[PDB]
């Protein structure tokens, strides 16, 4: 039943029995196998992939390969007859601020990142598929339903490579094909810091002896920060404006300038580790850069899994929450680290939740300025809104008082990312999200939606009436099962993004059993967890939850008048108070008093 070691696509070098903060890698953390969690690694499988060939290829690549007697549809049918909708009327969360999707982007780019297969830039491999829409070895085009505007107007299809899988990248054959996880499974900052040493130490400050990341230079906003800027050309936050450019920021994580509200969320996160630098050389004048590097990293780090777990989690998980993360008992060490390949697919929940504008506010909270209120497209990789049109202070404005999406079984994903999203290198604000998301899961090779609900300990519907029951919706099923003929065929995400919320949560049960399970894991199999024992002294742990994302905005920005409760829907005059009513993270029990 296999499969026992193909390890190739690193480079072996071994452990360090101390070292007291994690590698950069997450290689070390589990001591009997090294590489469980490490990036760079293949994404778990908790489930025999399901290909075509059961090989490699994906479902829907080729014409006359039903899936379990069924042809599957194209994902840009399923996205124009399911996903997309035209009125943004009722659509926001009535208790879910704009930070709530915010944050989950960004655990989510701390965990996991499938990145695209290279295999080639100096090469054809690129034009033969979008230019001419052939679809070959790892283009895998996003064709058209007909009666789709898109004919008219882009033309035959949307560009779709597939992703990086393991051993080489050169092509496989005799056993599954596994896709790459290139940041660390651990919830460990490896978005601010990096996941490759190559990358950890370009962020670095080793110019100077006292322990910070690089800061902008180019640029300021007012007396505060701003992640270094980013050095390849071509670089996308430079093709919106020609004439302003402004190129992407460089952060430990590939994506941060993906949409101006990441970007931002990014730049909180830099300041704060700057900022615990200084108040430690301040307090222990005699460690080292290293050490005020490694030592803020590790407040940092922690500071991102308390939010996650004690702020986000129970608002996403809902009722399910304890049923999958019941209270901390330690690190077990049994438990496996690795970021499941399907977990990439389940936490793109999040695609629901942005809306199709994002604000800039003042210090009253009222438009900041003429054109405050943007469409989200014309934020995507936009940087120079950021450092020639106000700053972050403004932005987090708009992250504390406007609010998120709401999934709507009617209005799924918002079209400034459903037929306007831009991607990198294909120069049109016209793709589309939820298409890719649906091409993808096929691959990744993932099982069907019966196969997770099975996996789930989950009812399982196999006729139009059952999937009725289930998605507690009528037209839905009914559309569901006019363009897959069996819920056996439908593709995860959609699948599991169809399923009704949980009571106090933010996903279905599917979800909440998927995402659960996931977190559950990426915390008890942590050897650097911030409660395990040992890892932190005592009063360091009693300083710690004392820490709030809402204190995360005033030590970085002069924005001075915060909601408690960061995530929950908060209005300005009222829910907002300043920040000296506010708890802060004292760093007294971290003083080394060697003298
Ligand atoms: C305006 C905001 C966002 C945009 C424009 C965006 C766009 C994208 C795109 C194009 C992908 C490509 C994945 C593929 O091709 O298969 C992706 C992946 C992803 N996004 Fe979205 N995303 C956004 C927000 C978020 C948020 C707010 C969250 C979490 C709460 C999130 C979680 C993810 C995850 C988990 C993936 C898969 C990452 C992996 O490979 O591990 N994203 N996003
Ligand atoms: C890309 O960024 C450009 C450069 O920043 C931007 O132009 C700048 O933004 C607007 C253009 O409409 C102007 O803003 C306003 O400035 C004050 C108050 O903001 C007003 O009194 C002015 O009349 C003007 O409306 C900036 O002056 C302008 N700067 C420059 C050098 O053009 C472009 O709009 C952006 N281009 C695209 C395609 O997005
Ligand atoms: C909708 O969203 C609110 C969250 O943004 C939601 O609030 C949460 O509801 C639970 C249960 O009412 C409350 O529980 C927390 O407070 C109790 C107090 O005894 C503590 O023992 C627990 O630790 C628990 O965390 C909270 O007040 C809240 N949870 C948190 C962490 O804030 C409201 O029901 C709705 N909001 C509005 C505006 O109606
Ligand atoms: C590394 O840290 C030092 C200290 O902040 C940076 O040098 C400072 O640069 C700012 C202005 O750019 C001024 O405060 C001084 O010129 C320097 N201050 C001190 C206290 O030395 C150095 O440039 C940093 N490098 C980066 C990329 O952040
Ligand atoms: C450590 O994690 C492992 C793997 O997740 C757990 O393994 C369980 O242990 C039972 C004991 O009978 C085995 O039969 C099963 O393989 C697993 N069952 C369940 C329900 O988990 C184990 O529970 C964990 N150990 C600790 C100390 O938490
Ligand atoms: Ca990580």
């Amino acid at each position: 039943s296999w499969e026992v070691g193909c390890g190739a696509p690193v480079p072996l070098v071994k452990c360090d029995e101390n070292s007291p903060y994690r590698t950069i890698t997450g290689d070390c953390n589990n001591r009997r196998s090294p590489a469980l969690g490490a990036a760079n690694r293949a994404l778990a499988r908790w489930l025999p992939a399901e290909y075509e060939d059961g090989l490699a290829l994906p479902f829907g690549w080729t014409q006359r390969k039903t899936r379990n007697g069924f042809r599957v549809p194209l994902a840009r049918e399923v996205s124009n007859k399911i996903v997309g909708y035209l009125d943004e009327e009722g659509v926001l969360d009535q208790n879910r601020s704009l930070l709530f999707m915010q944050w989950g982007q960004i655990v989510d780019h701390d965990l996991d990142f499938a990145p695209e297969t290279e295999l080639g830039s100096n090469e054809h491999s690129k034009t033969q598929c979008e230019e001419y829409c052939i679809q070959g070895d790892n283009c895998f085009p996003i064709m058209f339903p007909k009666n789709d505007p898109k004919l008219k107007t882009q033309g035959k299809c949307m560009p779709f490579f597939r992703a990086g899988f393991v051993c080489p990248t050169p092509p496989y054959q005799s056993l599954a094909r596994e896709q790459i996880n290139a940041v660390t499974s651990f919830l460990d900052a490896s978005l601010v810091y990096g996941s490759e040493p190559s990358l950890a130490s370009r962020l670095r400050n080793l110019s100077s002896p006292l322990g910070l990341m690089a800061v902008n230079q180019e640029a300021w906003d007012h007396g505060l920060a701003y992640l270094p800027f980013n050095n390849k050309k071509p670089s996308p936050c430079e093709f919106i404006n020609t004439t302003a450019r402004v190129p992407c920021f460089l952060a430990g994580d590939f994506r941060a300038s993906e949409q101006i509200l990441l970007a931002t969320a990014h730049t909180l996160l830099l300041r704060e580790h700057n900022r615990l630098a200084r108040e430690l050389k301040k307090l222990n004048p005699h460690w080292n850069g290293e050490k005020l590097y490694q030592e803020a990293r590790k407040i940092l780090g922690a500071f991102i899994q308390i939010i996650t777990f004690r702020d986000y989690l129970p608002i996403v998980l809902g009722s399910e929450m304890q049923k999958w993360i019941p209270p901390y008992q330690g690190y077990n060490n049994s438990v496996d680290p690795r970021i499941s390949n399907v977990f990439t697919f389940a936490f793109r929940f999040g695609h629901m939740e942005v809306p199709s504008t994002v604000s800039r506010l003042d210090e009253n909270y009222q438009p900041w300025g003429p054109e405050a209120e943007l469409p989200l497209h014309t934020l995507f990789f936009n940087t120079w809104r950021i450092i020639k049109d106000g700053g972050i202070d403004p932005l987090v404005r708009g992250l504390l008082a406007k609010k998120s999406k709401l999934m709507n079984q009617d209005k799924m994903v918002t079209s400034e990312l459903r037929n306007k999203l831009f991607q990198p290198t294909h120069k049109i604000h016209g793709f589309d999200l939820a298409a890719i998301n649906l091409q993808r899961c096929r691959d990744h090779g993932m099982p069907g939606y019966n196969s997770w609900r099975g996996f789930c300990g989950l009812s399982q519907p196999k006729t139009l009436k059952g999937l009725q029951t289930v998605l507690k919706n009528k037209i839905l099923a009914k559309k569901l099962m006019d363009l897959y003929k069996t819920p056996d065929n439908i593709d995860i995400w959609i699948g599991g993004n169809a399923e009704p919320m949980v009571e106090r949560g933010r996903v279905g049960p599917l979800l909440a059993c998927l995402l659960g399970r996931q977190f559950q894991q990426i915390r008890d199999g942590d050897r650097f967890w911030w409660e395990n024992p040992g890892v932190f002294t005592e009063k360091q742990r009693d300083s710690l939850q004392k820490v709030s994302f809402s204190r995360l905005i005033c030590d970085n920005t002069h924005i001075t008048k915060v909601p408690l409760h960061a995530f929950q829907a908060n209005n300005y005059p009222h829910d907002f108070v300043d920040c000296s009513t506010v708890d802060k993270l004292d760093l007294s029990p971290w003083a080394s008093r060697e003298n």
